[PDB]
């Protein structure tokens, strides 16, 4: 449910934070917190700033 698309790359530092890479589309499964959210790129799970990733949504 709901896509996003980060505009710009980050980097982790722990091992619960996820790596957004740009122009990569991540699926949104559940926020965790406000600022923590989860995603999905390929086949890894975790966790990153909200302050990052790009929300697309589109009609077409």
């Amino acid at each position: 449910m709901r896509q996003c698309k980060v505009l710009f790359e980050y980097i982790p530092q722990n091992e619960d934070e996820l790596e957004l890479k740009v122009g990569d589309i991540i699926d949104i499964n559940e926020e965790v917190e406000e600022g923590w959210w989860s995603g999905t790129l390929n086949n890894k799970l975790g966790l990153f700033p909200s302050n990052f990733v790009k929300e697309l949504e589109l009609e077409h």
